[PDB]
């Protein structure tokens, strides 16, 4: 049907369907008669993966004859989503599977919506790691992604009553076809026990083992024939485990819930042993399988030129005193030799400076699970120290600040300061926050060590976020442009010579107009909701989190709402406005917040004076897959957390680059979206960093706003007096008292702006040629914002790799 | 190489060869170069699997066409062994296999060592449970064997310091390949909740639910194009399940540790909560699958004509309760109505008279987990016993003996007797058993409903035991009358002719002799130690119980110890005597014997003066595959039950099938074996039922017995003083005591004739002409005990369905 989707010949076309029958017959033991549509999914997904065996084998072959440098992106989180498509799209096979199922009479969309998504992360973090994984394939590099296969990925969210409620993500239930388990490649992994001192060195004795299996995931570039592997490790106990009979087989459990289920904390930091015990394991298991690997090529000399590892934030942070284990104690390297070893190996990313969620670990839960690595984070420190004290003499305090031992009521390590002490290289993920680091939390680490400090803006893969999701709009701009921006997606700049093209804008405003209604038509089916696609799509997807300001995103709603009570019979650009995002099912403020937006939508959606003019929904279960339906949808993007608090964003990026305009905040990675994209051609409003910074010196206090802003004021006595909660008057009395007495994030400060600025978002959208130049403007630029921008600099510098372009042979 | 195994064709062999690489290639992703061992078999099975696809999915629709009554075999147990041989031979494929893996540079007896047992039982009665599933296939029966896939199968058993010791038995680590997964099947099953009643019915109310999904497993019939399913449940959590949040998830194990590990207790009786559970479980949804099926095809008249459910012992006595809650509850049948469809739909089969084994539940436990199935059991009781009242008027004590519920300190239900009264048919499991039911344990039953009580002696397939473990005796016998004897064993009747064929003699002892090098050989490489092949290979492999007595051979095998030292330079036929079995873990006498042979093999296996002429070997981990190895190796074959104590045995059948001679008492179906081969090509000693009676009517006194046979009285005190346990002199005054105070199974009132009919053993086997002649009439006989019989007299005589030797359509 369309270009960019590949070719559909009539040999290719014929295979695929002998092989799909052949899977259908001999693999899932089906005929046409009895075959569910399940059935029919996974002898599509056999069919396809079938495809990627040959490009695999030589991938990983090719690197064993050419020894390349190595890269390790270590993560507790990949964000996969569903991998059907995508393996299409990258080996340009999407038209002749269409057209092969729609002739065995199948529609392949809706095989497509049987696949499960690999939620295996919360949001951005493990998001930037799936984006990553695919540009590191797309741009020839040896990289390996490591991590957990948990057998419970995030919850699924169901909303019940306006509420959040949590049920189990059991997504393997009926197997995965894109992994390979490796049992050759079974790995013992140590916990608890004691440390022995004998004549030479230290032993770690007395441990309990538990064993670590390896699956592995393929990851295709783009049309390139390279293959790389996502290897992702399970729990296993050995089987002398506890061995009465019976319990002892039963507690078998208890050493396999390691990997069991992934922690949904969202941003912030629970000291539960569980969770030290996954970081550990995942951090042991990869460092013996790269350890083997790199001798499989003594001479650990050679080990940084030949492997780089980066730590996804610190949840792998115990990969640096577990590799000075490994040298020291195994190896028997001394211990000048290993750090320098260990330096040159690891860099870290920092990916928050929200002071909650940095990792600060008990000493007496280390002391308990991982006795040898306390000793060598106590020994790190100590020679740390002792580098700041000749740096900065007499400077007693920067000695308490710098360390990695924090004192008080109970002792802990700081994990972030463990990174840097142990990385040759730390960055943020966008330039302001990356200053931020500079200037603020890690100000000591950079008056030692200045040249550590890097930036590299965060970025996210054009394949699933533009050509999967939205072929309409890829189609539009190859017609113009040819196919080469799927790789290079600077080129998209040479949209900006069709910025009055008569011709290009109606076919811009056409796709956008398709995906509405498409999306309007799943949330009927899907949903059964009633939305006018001729308004508005104003969007904020996310997790939820005070930071996130959803709450500011719920007044404008409610202004509107007032507004139009006031003067029914006035014009107003119809909005239908969409929250989405799971809370963390221990943050009590963002299950809240969710029944706010749905008591809101309650009231609103319900009122005959307000019609088709306002809707407010509600957007169940946010995860990758329904990214993709509501992203290209879109036609304004919420972006609106405090200054100095989003460290990147890369939702925003996903919005910019499908044709939505952007209202934000000078936050994050929005300053240099604005940046490329031109100040004119954003929506930006409310305090900056500085301004901020100005208010918290003063002291904030929110009862001045509510003072003078009337319309603010009628919108906290609603919310008090149980206008959006009648039979429970005092519902939301947690919200109000929060946002008047302690609001770290300063709702009310950029209330009036916001609303300002919304104003003039409405203005541009009743002149539709006016909004869809201004949308060519953002697309057009968008270039920059792609991962494989991000990973190419972070190869170039900080792993020391070159990266490839290049075709390996089919 | 030998004919029995198939042809090896240029077209099949090419083909095999190439699918072989196929699968090497795409399933498992690797080439010759990084291929592990266990690649190769995982590459090997796919390829033999292919071959049944075609056939099993027009076996079953061939059912739903034909719509035959079904057989639906009920087991908490089946014993099945490895799958990839039976697999080969049943599609005449193994020559086929031998050759593609030889020219691919492979040996497939390698490859075939790979595979896990499915070690989904504990002896006989799992073992039994696989021989059937074969005959009804064999047969072209419409079964369908149900059961529980249990994640950890029978403990692997370890020897340490002549200790068993228990491991876990994680058989499906690296994957099931013969398993199909049927996610469109899963079925809710209901626990705990309470009892409602309303103005029409009882309702059962507020239960937690268990998921039970399907795992098919194929059955293939012997080159009669037939493949039958054995469907096993396994345990899921629903996703709401507890749904803080981290231990809502992990506490889902709770809920699916139903399916997780088999029971051990060999014979005897556990009153545990999980093993309730389970028995529930696979009854629950098993019987929701066979009326979906009939309902498929109101009309329940009808279900006895189309359904047939055989409950394999008293493990899954619920069924009947649980039809009855179904066609009363929710299907709105009357009472009596119902309880006629039960009646003729359910048949039981008895496979122990040991006491301690009958299962009697508490009532507070099915109080608790199942109230509704209670109040059924109390309901079909009151309507017994008022027929056995009617029956036997003013008869006080029969109506206390035949309740199903037992008064006492805790009530029970006698589950034996539920199955009596809910049941069309009971059958022992042979002749003596089946007696000894109607004459004991069962005497006022019979004498109320006398047509319900039959025989079905055991059998063995002769797939598995004899053309898969003993190819060459196969050959041999092939040779001679042909082929047709393999789904017809009562031709082997025709080898009688042969019995002074010089020819014949020699191969039979070739066969032997080469089968006897083999398990030398075995036996030096996998476990390093050393035996003499040309002694005499005496072997008793069963579960270790002292109803079996495998005491009463080690008192033989310390008799002949004790000779030798007593006479050194006197000539004795040397033996190799073979031990093996599992205790169960609970069973502390049972470790004790096991300690005891081990004890008795350090003495006698270091004695410089005994030699080569006397070795005492302990079988570690006896199971399936290790039995195929052992019994054709066998030329003594120990079956020493106490008379009336083993029901039926069937190692007995598979080592007279394959040339062994039997030593034994007149006891379960050795009476049927020497009544088949003639008492004189037997060795039966001991006590018969009528003499253990009258002995215990008298009072067995052990005293006697050592005061009169000075042998015994030295090897009792060679025990107690400490001579097989020079470090630990007490050791074994648990044995001791035992068996002078408190034994069951009277093994000193055995002793004298067990020795003396030893002895004519000896004698026999000096004149190896006329011991391999009593072999040929043994091996001759033996068709009796193919379970193709046992399972036509079944469908003849109980399930009323004619068997089918036809095959069907390639
Ligand atoms: O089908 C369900 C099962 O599939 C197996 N995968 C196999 S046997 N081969 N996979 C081959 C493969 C080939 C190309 C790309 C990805 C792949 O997983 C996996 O090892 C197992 O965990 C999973 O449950
Ligand atoms: O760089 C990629 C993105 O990283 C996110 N940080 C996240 S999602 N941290 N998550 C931390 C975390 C910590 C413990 C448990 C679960 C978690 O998601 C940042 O908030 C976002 O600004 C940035 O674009
Ligand atoms: O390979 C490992 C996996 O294999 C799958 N089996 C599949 S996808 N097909 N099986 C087809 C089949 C075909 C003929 C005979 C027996 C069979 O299991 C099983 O459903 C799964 O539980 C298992 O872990
Ligand atoms: O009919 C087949 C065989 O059945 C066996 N009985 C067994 S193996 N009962 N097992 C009962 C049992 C009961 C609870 C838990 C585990 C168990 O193996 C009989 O002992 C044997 O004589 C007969 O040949």
């Amino acid at each position: 049907q369309i270009s960019v989707r590949g070719l559909a010949g009539v040999e290719n076309v014929t295979e695929l369907k002998k092989n799909f029958n052949r899977h259908l017959h001999f693999t899932l033991v089906k005929d046409r008669n009895v075959a569910t549509p399940r059935d029919y999914y996974f002898a599509l997904a056999h069919t396809v993966r079938d495809h990627l065996v040959g490009r695999w084998i030589r991938t990983q072959q090719h690197y064993y004859e050419k020894d390349p440098k190595r890269i390790y992106y270590l993560s507790l989180e990949f964000y996969m989503g569903r991998t059907l498509q995508n393996t299409m799209v990258n080996l340009a096979l999407e038209n002749a599977c269409d057209e092969a199922t729609y002739q065995l009479g199948l529609d392949m969309e809706e095989l497509e919506e049987i696949e499960e998504d690999a939620g295996l992360g919360n949001g951005g973090l493990g998001r930037l790691a799936a984006c990553f994984l695919d540009s590191m394939a797309t741009l020839g590099l040896a990289a390996y992604g490591y991590g957990i296969r948990y057998e419970f990925g995030i919850f699924n969210q169901k909303i019940c009553g306006g509420w959040q409620m949590e049920e189990a993500d059991d997504w393997l239930r009926y197997g995965n076809p894109w992994e390979k388990a490796r049992p050759e490649f079974t790995l013992p992994v140590h916990f608890y026990g004691r440390v022995e001192h004998t004549s030479q060195g230290a032993k770690w004795v007395d441990t309990q083992v538990v064993l670590a299996m390896p699956y592995d995931t393929p990851v295709p570039g783009y049309r390139n024939n390279v293959v790389n592997t996502m290897r992702l490790w399970s729990a296993k106990a050995p089987n002398d485990f506890n061995l009465g009979y019976i319990q002892a087989v039963l507690d078998r459990n208890l050493a396999e819930n390691i990997s069991r289920v992934l922690y949904p904390n969202d941003n912030f930091f629970e000291g539960k042993e569980l969770r030290l015990k996954q970081e550990y394991f995942v951090v042991a298991a990869t460092l013996q399988d790269i350890i083997r690997r790199f001798k499989s090529s003594t001479n650990f000399d050679a080990f940084p030129d030949k492997v780089a590892i980066q730590l996804n934030d610190t949840h792998p942070s115990l990969a640096i005193p577990e590799l000075m284990r490994v040298l020291v104690d195994l190896e028997r390297l001394d211990w000048d030799k290993a750090w320098e070893v260990t330096v040159k190996t690891c860099a870290y990313t920092n990916h928050t400076v929200l002071p909650e969620a940095l990792e600060r670990w008990p000493v007496h839960l280390l002391e308990t699970l991982l006795p040898r690595h306390l000793q060598i984070i106590y020994e790190i420190n100590q020679r740390f120290l002792n580098r700041v004290a000749a740096a900065f003499p007499g400077d007693v305090d920067r000695l308490r600040r710098m360390s990695l031992v924090e004192e008080g009521a109970v002792k802990r390590i700081n994990m972030a300061h463990l990174c840097i002490a142990g990385s040759h290289a730390v960055n943020g993920v966008a330039r302001i926050h990356s200053e931020i680091l500079k200037k603020t939390i890690f100000k000591d680490f950079y008056e030692l060590e200045p040249h550590k400090f890097q930036n590299k803006t965060n970025g996210i893969t054009p394949r699933r976020w533009l050509v999967l999701c939205n072929p309409g709009l890829a189609e539009i701009i190859a017609e113009r442009i040819g196919e080469e921006y799927i790789s290079d997606l600077d080129q998209l700049r040479k949209l900006l010579s069709y910025v009055d093209d008569e011709a290009f804008i109606r076919d811009v405003a056409k796709v956008k107009q398709e995906n509405k209604l498409k999306f309007a038509a799943y949330l009927e089916r899907e949903y059964k909701v009633h939305i006018n696609p001729n308004s508005l799509f104003d969007v904020q997807v996310k997790r939820i989190h005070e930071y996130k300001r959803q709450l500011l995103n719920c007044l404008h709603v409610i202004t509107l709402y007032n507004r139009i009570k006031k003067e029914p019979n006035k014009f107003v650009v119809p909005r239908t406005v969409m929250i989405g995002g799971k809370a963390a099912p221990g943050y009590h403020m963002a299950k809240m917040i969710i029944k706010l937006i749905t008591a809101i939508g309650d009231v609103v959606n319900h009122d005959p004076v307000v019609g088709d003019r306002l809707r407010v929904i509600f957007l169940e279960n946010y995860r990758v897959s329904l990214a993709e339906k509501v992203i290209p949808a879109a036609d304004l993007s919420e972006q609106i957390s405090t200054a100095g608090t989003e460290a990147s964003g890369t939702g925003n990026m996903k919005f910019m680059l499908n044709g939505a305009l952007t209202i934000g905040t000078m936050d994050g990675a929005n300053v240099e979206m604005a940046e490329e994209a031109g100040e004119e051609n954003f929506f930006i409003f409310g305090m900056r960093v500085e301004d901020v910074d100005r208010l918290d010196q003063r002291g904030y206090n929110a009862q001045e706003y509510y003072d003078r802003i009337p319309e603010l004021r009628q919108i906290i006595e609603q919310l008090s007096s149980g206008f959006f909660s009648p039979k429970q008057p005092d519902l939301f009395k947690d919200i109000v008292n929060m946002l008047m007495h302690h609001d770290r994030f300063k709702v009310f400060a950029d209330y009036e702006e916001y609303v300002k600025c919304q104003e003039r978002v409405s203005a541009l959208y009743k002149n539709p040629r006016e909004w869809t130049r201004m949308v060519i403007r953002n697309i057009a630029t968008s270039g920059k914002f792609s991962s494989d921008r991000t990973i190419a600099q972070y190869a170039r510098e900080i792993w020391g790799v070159e990266p490839s372009r290049q075709r390996l042979p089919a």
